[PDB]
């Protein structure tokens, strides 16, 4: 019994008026009380806090007196100091209160009863703004937000913890103007806050649930909802709740009916046992893989569940994360002494891994009781080589298993390479979720990719398709060749901020990475670095610096670094150390060359990279896999890449983050748009680039018509023209019609704006806006920094654009439309993109 349907039969409308907010709350209403949902009138904190008290006593079949529910309330339920992520906390783990009756006997009081879900007394009410909310137990833990039809759900959610205090019990919100329907999580953090971690019900095929009426008759069951709260609700170490969409719901679902009747038919350790989940890459697969294998070990009839991941894809968050369940049993090293004592913890199911140790230990273990034990693995996104020996030794050693994988990028025939296909070893594909879907749902990213041809004298260098010629080609005198990296790096400098958003004043904006071909090829780029960067800080005294770090140790996949800074040479092991003095240093820190101090410096640099505490990270192999930071939007590649390693380097920057990040960039100092295309068409069909590939400068600035959607879209020159035609201002206001037209055509603006940033001909003709009239030093300048001949240079100044103030007047005036508006229906400001300009 699947909470995510593969088969769902679209709903009537009655009808019965669908147009009002009262309208949908009332048919809202019904409908949760047709699935038996009791509808109640509570009009205060006082009339709630009794409901609650009659729930809980009737679900714990216990009677306190007013004392005894007067300091329950006080010391558990409703403490005054608590905020939304202490009532979370309360839900997801401390939701058992050991209470001293006055008659001074101890019992447990459960807020919810989590091994039998049904059990628990789910209720609704309306407001006492059109809200629904969902009571468990008494406790509101559902928030239906309520739209008129017209209402543009975006705005509606750009719209809309003190008092009542009970409301800090909220765990999920629901947004709906009747035509679309959006489910997020409650939380006080900020960087998930945005209208792009909204989300639709969907079936298992993962088509979307839009309407009001199909979404509670979908996951307002009572079963689908109860579920989704409290076992498809992750709360992290951070004190973050997410919560998850229905792809990872449905692959995690699907995977435990899977253990379950394979169990039941006591048919294991065969391919057919188990099975594979495709999940395209940034889709998720890390949360949801470790909360599959997490709700796994709640199996009675399963002993252990093996959690096991690549060391290459750790980072900060997730080994903070890992820590916890499995202690100092996963990092970079080879020994497996944490892994067999974890193994031998008494009334423990789960264990989480590195392939490197779990390999490991299976190659020097032979009689170890778990082999005999029934047993649950759950691999996450492992790379080919590591995996077959550990396959190799797992088929001959485990006699009783069930094994799963997660991928993004799945091993088919074709792309084989000495390897087994991922059907092969696997079994049967469990569920789906493809690139392709998760752009349609806007859960991940597009990428811009664009090989920066600026340099002639490289240029055949840098097209050379033959394998060996690009082996033999790392030197002093082809691709390490000083001018080379300093043009490259020259270009880095000058456009970073363009590339990241750091452009307008005052802006946030993202960080980049660098990753290259070779350590030397990365020693080369830091010196380089470091060396153009002092001269432009003789060259001015206003020069604001960038902070270059890096990370590197030793050797289409993407090879792996040992943790072990041994292996290196002393060339490489001497300018990694000076690199991590440096580091110390800048940042206060105590980092060492040796195993430890590595591992820290790997961590804490993940952390830096995350947060923008580092702008550019030079990198060779490393964080080019699994690493998670929503905030870099930029990706700097000369390298070789191809196939699932291209696809998971570029996918560093697919996270999705809020109206400002629109897409990834990714620049590419070798042409890789050969194997950009060969690599998107092996993992979905020959349209699938159309669909993942940005389109070109020309169709942004003239206009263009999307094939997916269908909808034709200006057009910023056409934008442009029409601000200037319509809105010469301020006369083009005054009426109410003009503004409402005047906030969406701007609005149209700053998302094409915003959208240009990132393309190196936009910024090139905004450069030019300042520039000439007398001395042509910077004429020429401008010509060398943005490489642009005379040809060109003529062009350029033919194409007007908007006066600076002019843009300042529109963007005041919208503003100022938009808190008038504060105090309509389709209309829609960019918050995001104010926000920071
Ligand atoms: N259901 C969800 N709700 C909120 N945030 C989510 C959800 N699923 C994923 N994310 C966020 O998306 C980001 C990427 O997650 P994750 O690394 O698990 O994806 P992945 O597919 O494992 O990536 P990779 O393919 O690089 O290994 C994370 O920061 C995570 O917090
Ligand atoms: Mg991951």
């Amino acid at each position: 019994n699947f909470i995510v349907l593969d088969k769902y039969i679209k709903a009537e409308p009655t009808g019965d008026s669908y147009q009002s907010e009262s309208d949908l709350e009332r048919e809202l209403i019904q409908d949760l009380r047709n699935q038996g949902y009791e509808f109640i009138s509570v009009k205060s904190q006082s009339a709630m806090l009794a409901n609650v008290r009659e729930q809980l006593q009737n679900l714990n079949g216990v009677v306190f007196n007013d004392s005894e529910w007067r300091r329950f309330t006080e010391q558990y339920l409703d403490n005054p100091s608590d905020g939304i992520l202490d009532k979370t906390r309360k839900i997801h783990i401390d939701y058992i209160c050991d209470f001293i009756f006055d008659d001074e006997r101890l019992e447990n009081i459960y807020l919810i009863d989590k091994k039998n879900l049904m059990r628990n007394k789910v209720q609704i009410i309306q407001q006492f703004r059109y809200d629904v909310t969902i009571l468990v137990n008494g406790l509101p833990l559902v928030q239906i937000e309520l739209k008129k039809r017209g209402v543009a759900i975006r705005e509606a959610f750009n719209q809309i913890n003190s008092e009542n205090s009970l409301f800090k019990y909220l765990q999920l919100f629901v947004i709906s103007n009747g035509t679309d329907t959006r489910y997020f999580a409650n939380t006080t953090k900020r960087d998930r806050n945005s209208f792009d971690f909204t989300m639709n019900w969907a079936k298992s095929d993962n088509t979307l649930i839009k309407d009001l009426k199909d979404f509670t008759a979908t996951c307002f069951q009572k079963h689908t909802l109860l579920n989704v709260l409290v076992n498809y609700s992750v709360f992290d170490s951070s004190q973050t709740l997410l919560v998850m969409r229905p792809y990872q719901i449905a692959a995690t679902e699907r995977i435990l009916w899977k253990i379950k009747s394979s169990f039941t038919a006591k048919n294991w350790s065969k391919p057919e046992s188990g099975g594979y989940i495709w999940h395209t890459t940034g889709s998720g697969k890390t949360l949801t893989s470790f909360k599959a294998a997490r709700l796994a070990t709640e199996l009675d009839f399963i002993d252990k569940v093996f959690f096991v991941v690549d060391r290459k894809d750790l980072d900060y968050q997730t080994m903070k994360e890992y820590q916890r369940f499995s202690p100092d049993s996963v990092n970079g090293s080879e020994n497996t002494a944490g892994l067999k004592r974890n193994l031998d913890k008494d009334d423990n199911k789960i264990i989480v891994t590195t392939i490197q140790k779990l390999n490991n230990l299976m190659k020097a273990e032979s009689d170890l009781p778990v082999y005999n034990q029934q047993v649950v693995f759950i691999f996450d996104e492992c790379h080919r080589s590591q995996f077959g020996e550990a396959q190799k030794n797992l088929k001959k050693k485990f006699k009783r298993y069930y094994q799963f994988g997660f991928t993004g990028t799945p091993i088919f025939p074709e792309n084989a390479l000495g390897s087994e296909t991922t059907a092969s070893v696997f079994g049967r594909e469990l569920h789906s979720y493809v690139i392709t879907d998760a752009i349609r749902d806007e859960k991940v990213l597009k990428f811009k990719v664009d090989y920066n041809d600026v340099r002639p004298q490289f240029k055949s260098l840098e097209t050379e398709t033959d394998e060996k010629k690009l082996s033999a080609a790392e030197n002093q005198q082809a691709f390490l060749h000083p001018m080379r990296i300093q043009e490259i790096t020259q270009y880095i400098l000058n456009n970073f901020r363009q590339k990241t958003h750091r452009t307008f004043p005052g802006s946030k904006g993202f960080n980049a990475m660098l990753a290259v071909s070779s350590v030397d090829a990365a020693k080369a780029y830091y010196a380089t670095f470091k060396r153009l960067q002092e001269e432009a800080a003789n060259k001015s005294a206003t020069y604001k610096p960038l902070r270059i770090a890096t990370i590197f140790s030793f050797a289409g996949e993407i090879s792996d670094e040992t943790f072990d800074t041994s292996a290196m040479d002393s060339s490489a092991k001497e300018f990694l150390d000076a690199a991590i003095r440096e580091y110390n240093s800048h940042f206060k820190t105590n980092f060492s060359t040796d195993s430890n101090g590595f591992q820290n410096y790997y961590r804490d640099l993940a952390q830096r990279v995350k947060n923008q505490d580092i702008d550019l990270l030079i990198v060779v192999g490393m964080f080019l896999t699994g690493f998670d930071a929503p905030t870099l939007n930029t990706l700097f590649v000369d390298k070789n890449l191809r196939y699932h390693g291209l696809m998971q380097a570029f996918s560093r920057t697919n996270r999705i983050y809020d109206a400002t990040k629109t897409f990834g960039n990714i620049v590419t100092f070798r042409d890789l748009e050969r194997s950009t295309i060969d690599a998107i068409t092996l993992f979905g069909d020959k349209n699938t680039k159309n669909v993942v590939l940005e389109k070109s400068y020309t169709e942004y600035m003239e206009g263009f018509t999307d094939a997916a959607t269908g909808e034709a879209k200006r057009g910023f020159m056409t934008v442009v023209s029409e601000l200037e035609q319509r809105f010469p201002d301020p006369t083009s206001i005054e009426s109410e019609k003009e503004k409402k037209d005047f906030v969406k055509l701007f609005g149209e603006y700053l998302r094409a704006e915003n959208i240009l940033q990132n393309y190196d001909e936009f910024a090139t003709l905004k450069a030019l806006q300042q520039i000439d009239l007398s001395d042509p030093v910077a004429v020429e300048k401008f010509k060398a920094e943005h490489y642009v001949d005379d040809e060109k240079f003529a062009e350029l100044q033919t194409i007007r654009l908007p006066a600076d103030r002019k843009i300042q007047d529109y963007r005041s005036a919208y503003n100022d439309i938009r808190d008038w508006q504060r105090r309509w229906d389709d209309v829609v400001f960019e918050v995001d993109l104010l926000k920071s300009q």
